[PDB]
């Protein structure tokens, strides 16, 4: 058995929306990670001697958790052996009333300002921002539509709206996000317009942050743009330095800004994200007054991807067989393998083939896997 | 006789309204009596700023009440010191930070909240954060003008209402009726005295569960730090939703490990649902904290690293010491208070290469004979204590 067609880790659907999914196996020629393949709930979905596992729209209250959340997989078998697809994880979500809301910004004259669409924290997984906009309907900016990083107004990747060296013009206007349900279609103005109150100057102040915590973390991903925030207020208006923690040492340098990784005023952008720019970020904010540093914890995830070779050999006894478990992703928290889809007694990409019987032959599984998805590499070894 | 020593150091920290005006004292004794200095935070010594700054015979620094229009930052914010010296030697002070606040106003607001029906709810008073350390929360009030949090100095934790310590309004188990309410946060200003209400009203908007929901924070951040004093109440906020509604644990992590111990609720320690008040703090209760909070679906964790101060104090052991040319000379630097970032030493008023709490000079020559001194230093603050070598 093989897959070229395997399931997602995640499926997510509505209550109204429904959802399919496939897994095509191959050869010559479902079940649960808690171990056991049962049958189909009525209405609440259903297996087809095509192989979708289907689970059809339905009315919220025929939702059951121990159906509608759980972990899935996908055995393939035949005369030869047996493997296991990665996990896949089925979240239903009820279509529910939501509001997102702009509240106001504080902020003293000449720095940058910083807007937030408020959105419920219990949705704010499948709901995203799309646009920002003024009073009469006129757009700051469309996110992840191309770009610029000099303009006056920026939305940021991560949704925020970006507004450099605040002035008296700036809080005669009202800010307004529109915000996306990514399982449905749906689009919706926030509940409220937030405003930007502008304090004068009068006397001089040192950096001061958004909150008093010296450090946060943040995940991102690989390919994407990721954001790191610092929203300091300061007179005389403050300069903003980052710099990087030398990974396993106390000692920093400085983030070299180009192309790539953009600085727009106090705030980091690092576009393409690798997985090394992963690390422990210093965001520096100094005038004449003092300084103040804050942390800021980046991971960057990588898509787990998992291949065995040698795949495919032939092996009388007595003699050696050899796996190596080849993968990409991050981060990789465990490894381990599978024998026609039982669970075996060793952790390593690296595991000890000696003398063989004919009952260690069938199809072999390599699994790494972390807190949020999991990949599989499915070899063989004939006799 | 004897070198300068300091009957009083002038405070940390001084923040005072422009229509106040200050006043700062620093009184040194010795024989010869010493000549005080004051310094300003770029090391230059200072006199009178006719209408602005003035020192007076007794050493004690002053600024006069002022005009918005006549202040100078070169002034009014800075990182002053004292400096005693006779013709044995010279000490310097700990840092006296002077912040002049020009009066301004200032909005608070108290925005919405989004919770499923059960859950706690925390409501927060926003304080922008350029007044916030001179702004204080109060007490709460609600739309049928109600007062929360404005009897006694610690409140009752077994209530639906709790005003917590660090001036958040606490719902516990909320439910639909519960949306019809709206809260004002009342701020007090503590150098101009005044106090207002929030420009805006928050209210808790409630979601009736459907569906299930595994734990959410209401940031995706899984670090926090935070700061509190010795001998006050300390909060630890753990703000999460989910149905069914979660149960939340909190974990202190072993120091210098990866594991954790499960925190002890008792007299002292609270939990009010899923916050932790730490009562009458000590520095021991300083660490990384974990929260925990699970539910059927599902469950996730939140670290908070907790940092509780306690004041800066040195003293030099010995005070004075005579030593024959030749000899050795030893100061130990004993200190107390938390945390301390430096240790670093001076001798007559020059800073000295050593950052060790003990100072040895292996064989004394007659340059060597004046005041000595280690600071210790945090972000926060400086205590400083002097010693005197004289000459066998
Ligand atoms: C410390 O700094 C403060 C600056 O905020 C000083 O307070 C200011 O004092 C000046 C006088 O030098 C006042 O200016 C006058 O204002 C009135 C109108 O007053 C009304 O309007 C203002 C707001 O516009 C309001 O603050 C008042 O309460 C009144 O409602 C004019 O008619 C005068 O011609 C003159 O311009 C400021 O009003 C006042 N500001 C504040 C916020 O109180 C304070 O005097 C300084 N301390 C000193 C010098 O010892
Ligand atoms: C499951 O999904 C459906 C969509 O297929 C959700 O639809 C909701 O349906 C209710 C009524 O069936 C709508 O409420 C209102 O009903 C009154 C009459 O009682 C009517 O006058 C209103 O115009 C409105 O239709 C509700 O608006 C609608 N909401 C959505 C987002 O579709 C249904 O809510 C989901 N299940 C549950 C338990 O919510
Ligand atoms: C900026 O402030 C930091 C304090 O966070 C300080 O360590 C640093 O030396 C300051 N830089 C300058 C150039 O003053
Ligand atoms: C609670 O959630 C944490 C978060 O990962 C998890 O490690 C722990 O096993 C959960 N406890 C139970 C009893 O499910
Ligand atoms: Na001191
Ligand atoms: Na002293």
């Amino acid at each position: 058995p093989v897959f070229l067609k395997e399931p997602t880790n995640r499926i997510d659907f509505s209550n109204s929306t429904g959802a399919e999914i496939e897994c095509k196996a191959s050869g010559n020629p479902w079940i649960r990670s808690d171990g056991t393949a049962v049958g189909d709930v009525p209405g609440l979905r259903q297996i087809s001697s095509d192989g979708k596992l289907v689970f059809p729209p339905f009315r919220a209250e025929d939702y059951r958790q121990e159906v509608h959340a759980q972990v899935y997989a996908c055995l393939a078998r035949n005369q030869f052996g047996s493997i296991i697809s990665r996990d896949v994880h089925v979240r239903a979500v009820v279509q529910q009333f939501y509001e997102s809301e702009v509240n106001n910004e504080y902020v003293i004259r000449g720095n940058a300002a910083v807007l937030k669409c408020s959105i419920p924290s219990f949705v704010a997984d499948f709901v995203q921002v799309v646009s920002w906009q003024d009073e009469e309907g006129q757009l700051y900016g469309s996110l992840g539509d191309q770009q610029g990083t000099d303009g006056k107004y920026l939305v940021l990747p991560s949704g925020e709206l970006h507004i450099r060296e605040v002035g008296p013009e700036d809080g005669y206007k009202s800010y307004q996000c529109r915000t996306k349900h990514r399982l449905t279609g749906e689009t919706r103005l926030s509940a409220t317009k937030g405003r930007l109150v502008i304090t004068e100057p009068v006397g001089s102040k040192a950096p001061t942050f958004a909150t008093a915590s010296k450090i946060s973390s943040l995940l991102g991903s690989s390919s994407s743009d990721i954001v790191l925030l610092c929203q300091a207020q300061a007179f005389p208006v403050p300069y903003t330095r980052w710099y990087k923690f030398i990974e396993g040492t106390t000692r920093k340098q400085a983030v070299v800004l180009n192309d790539r990784v953009k600085q727009v005023s106090g705030t980091l952008i690092i576009k393409d994200a690798v997985v090394e720019d992963s690390g422990k970020y210093l965001c520096v904010v100094n005038n004449s007054v003092g300084g103040e540093s804050v942390e800021t914890v980046l991971t960057v995830t990588a898509p787990l991807s998992a291949k065995i070779d040698p795949p495919t050999q032939t092996v009388d006894f007595g003699r050696p067989a050899v796996f190596t478990c080849q993968y990409t992703g991050n981060p990789i928290k465990t490894v381990s393998w599978m024998k026609d889809g039982k669970a075996i007694g060793h952790s390593e990409p690296v595991l000890r083939i000696e003398s063989v019987k004919k009952e260690d032959k069938g199809m072999y599984q390599c699994f790494v896997r972390n807190d949020q998805e999991s990949a599989e590499a499915s070899a063989e070894l004939k006799l």
